């Protein structure tokens, strides 16, 4: 039985994901956003968290561990500033934001795919301090298990190698949302794209999350993308843009590759929709829809 809130267009259900316009929350794993990060689902269903490595800039991290909050340092002695279980007792680490999003799914069978965007905000650890690209994989692997579709996933969908999905995605479409239904896709951001480059170079076609590069030109589509190694190039079927590159999304969606635009909350869901936007990213999700949608085909 697939859901049923008013938000979905129920067009949607029979289209490609990358034929899918959706309206995304920006940060929303934040107090002032929302209550808690669980209630973000009852109006979207792309959501964001920043993680961290220590519980400052500098000190307190600890193996297969990261922290959520989003500034470098926080009041909170926990190191966590979040929405998500366990906030008031800071316990509300990384791994129970996403259970948030694994236990939300449990009780939503036949939801329409989660889309969580994992905003990283400090570089990869080596082996020793485990929370290296495996170490990260790891985490998310025990927490969704089979929720997750990954890029290999994708790869085999579509008759391609995971390292040429960024070309051969040209032209293909992802499985529908019907066909994910009751599925988690994440997805890698950070501000430095040869982070991205080291995940994917570490995890190549066993990688658990999409990396998405920052995009300002059409190289960091299909080309050899800013900050990356040609092999991470290879991978990339999602693209971040900021305001001042969301031109670039059409060319995201001209390649099938999901396009996320944030920072243009002045902008409306409509025009989004116009300008070939997957991922519209807003900090007020819940003011967004068209025609009463928060989720429909392009
Ligand atoms: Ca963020």
């Amino acid at each position: 039985a697939q859901e049923s809130p008013a938000f979905i267009d129920p067009a949607s259900w029979n289209t490609p994901f990358n034929g899918i316009a959706q309206v995304a929350c920006h940060n929303c794993y934040e107090k002032q956003y929302a209550n808690t990060f669980s209630s973000v689902l009852d109006s979207v269903r792309t959501l964001e968290l920043d993680f961290w490595d220590q519980r400052d800039a500098v000190s307190g991290g600890s193996p297969h561990h990261w922290f959520v909050r989003h500034n470098p340092g926080t009041l909170f002695q926990s190191g966590n500033d979040n929405n998500c279980t366990g906030d008031g007792t800071g316990k509300n680490d990384l791994e129970a934001c996403l259970n948030d999003v694994k236990n939300w799914s449990d009780k939503h069978p036949g939801h329409f795919p989660i889309t969580l965007i994992l905003d990283k905000k400090q570089g990869w650890s080596k082996e020793s301090s485990g929370r290296t690209p495996k170490d990260f994989d790891e985490l998310v692997a025990r927490v969704f298990q089979g929720k997750l579709f990954t890029p290999q996933d994708l790869a085999t969908h579509i008759g391609s190698g995971a390292g040429a999905l960024q070309g051969n995605l040209k032209g293909k479409s992802w499985p529908t949302a019907n066909d994910l239904q009751g599925k988690v896709l994440l997805v890698l951001n950070h501000s430095e794209n040869q982070k991205l480059s080291q995940y994917a170079e570490a995890r190549t076609s066993k990688a658990k999350v999409f990396i998405s590069p920052v995009t300002n030109g059409q190289n960091d589509i299909s080309g050899k993308v800013s900050g990356m190694s040609s092999q991470s190039s290879g991978y990339v079927a999602m693209n971040n843009m900021g305001k001042g590159d969301k031109s670039w999304a059409k060319q995201a969606f001209a390649y099938s590759h999901i396009g996320r635009v944030w920072g243009d909350d002045e902008v409306s869901f409509a025009q989004h929709i116009n300008q070939k936007i997957n991922l519209s990213a807003y900090y007020r999700f819940a003011a967004q829809s068209a025609g009463g949608y928060r989720i429909r085909p392009f």
